[PDB]
């Protein structure tokens, strides 16, 4: 029983800055991107998904249901609209964004108290980590 609720900080965040090349990101939003360290705030509530990436000046919020096709607008990353389905498989989930880009999705799965995630677009492949905390 995967269950990803619960609070998340970032270990490592391999490749970031050619996965945000891929999405025609400009190279000074890449480095301070890069930089970031945000947190994972998630909750797993049935098959509705709120996924909370958090950091000081910067947020982005995923709220959608696992299976169901929806609009997701990626605002303050590349700021395309996709339309995305999030999906399980086995114990993994496997998220599809479809849109201007090929290949565009992620993977998020645990491992132990590891929360991981890779994401991609155009065959270029991001690879983050995070581990679980209690302090909230
Ligand atoms: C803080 C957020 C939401 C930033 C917002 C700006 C960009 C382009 C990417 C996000 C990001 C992550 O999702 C994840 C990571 C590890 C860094 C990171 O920088």
């Amino acid at each position: 029983p995967v269950d990803f609720t619960g609070y998340w900080k970032m270990l490592v965040n391999e490749n970031f800055e050619e996965y945000l090349r891929a999405l025609d990101v400009n190279v000074a939003l890449r480095k301070i991107a890069n930089l970031l360290k945000p947190d994972k705030e998630i909750v797993q509530d049935g098959d509705h998904m709120i996924i909370r990436t958090l950091s000081t000046f910067r947020n982005y919020i995923m709220d959608f249901q696992v299976g169901k096709e929806f609009e997701e607008d990626l605002t303050g990353i590349d700021d395309r609209k996709c339309m995305t389905t999030v999906s399980w498989d086995g114990d993994k989930l496997q998220c599809v964004q479809k849109g201007e880009k090929e290949g565009r999705g992620w993977t998020q799965w645990i491992e132990g108290d590891e929360l991981h995630l890779e994401m991609r677009v155009e065959g270029v492949v991001c690879k983050q980590v995070f581990k679980k905390v209690q302090h909230h």
